[PDB]
């Protein structure tokens, strides 16, 4: 029954973490105070990141076959990253959470959510070493970089023409990938 | 000095209490000023904050100009700048008040000046890349884009890697600086 609440949450969060609150989440939704018990707010929010992280991650599975090689897949995952409505449009809300509501158990809990977000790149780079497109020496490192680099392009340019955004991402994808060969 | 005092008191107020918490009345009283003189200079708390952010911006470029003497070549400069940016986040106090503000207003009016404010930060790369071209450290026939990219690539690495110990994160950032810079030839 209580799956309805998440829609108002995902919606509201993408106003921010601070601005949205347990009151708004219930009253603007119609559900008892107790019924919402994921116990804490940071347990609710952290749950939403997974449903959106998964949604994106299965959209990428459904769209990546168009990329024939791994080199194309890298370009594409980064392009698609800009256009998706999953995960990446919450990233602002995380930055607040990252640097405010962080209990020590929450840190370790959502580190698994981090490792999920790199595995897109981990698979790609490993497969490149396999399919013979390049030779990475420390992949899990190079993935952490490519990912966070990319997240940077996506998040910190949410205020200009979308055709341009894609061009800058493409250029990055090209530079980065070339730095490995 | 009543303008500068307000900015100065506002800053330390924001640092201690955060954007949303700090009130105009507090700023007014503690700087021994008046709501009028505040409205005259700044109009809104929204704007006052931007002026602080611009003062700090200039302190940064001032700081950089001094620190970059340490790095001889433009290759070295690029490495060092990206490091400095990474180390910063750990102890910059306005950090938290900036995240509040940034998310509370990104209004096409307020967002206008926030963009103009990042262009000064991008101009740092723009120089490094430009000057590297002239000494022949690389060939970039498109210095403005690659500047935009580098800026946001670094900022992404700084901001979205708040789990590891500082040793590891400097190791990553330099590995990025290595890969990126390498793939320009
Ligand atoms: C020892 C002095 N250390 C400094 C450290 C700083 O760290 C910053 C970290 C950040 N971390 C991510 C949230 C963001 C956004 C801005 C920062 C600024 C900053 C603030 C206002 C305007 C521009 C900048 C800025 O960095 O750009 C200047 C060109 C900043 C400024 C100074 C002086």
């Amino acid at each position: 029954l209580k799956d309805k609440i998440l829609g108002v949450a995902k919606e509201l969060f993408i106003n921010g973490y601070n601005a949205t609150t347990t009151g708004e989440i219930v009253k603007l939704s119609e559900s008892s105070k107790g019924n919402l018990y994921f116990k804490t707010k940071e347990n609710l929010f952290l749950e939403i990141l997974n449903i959106e992280e998964s949604k994106w991650q299965e959209q990428w599975k459904s769209e990546q076959i168009k990329a024939k090689t791994n080199r194309e897949k890298f370009y594409l995952y980064n392009e698609l990253s800009l256009t998706t409505e999953y995960y990446y449009p919450l990233q602002n809300a995380i930055i607040e959470f990252y640097t405010e509501y962080y209990t020590n158990s929450i840190n370790e809990k959502m580190n698994k959510l981090q490792n999920k977000y790199i595995d897109a790149y981990h698979v790609i780079f490993k497969e490149g070493n396999l399919n013979g497109e390049w030779s990475i020496n420390d992949v899990n490192a190079v993935s952490k970089i490519a990912a966070n680099a990319v997240n940077g392009i996506v998040t910190f340019t949410h205020e200009q023409n979308i055709n341009e955004r894609i061009k800058l991402m493409n250029k990055f994808s090209q530079i980065f990938l070339n730095g490995l060969s």
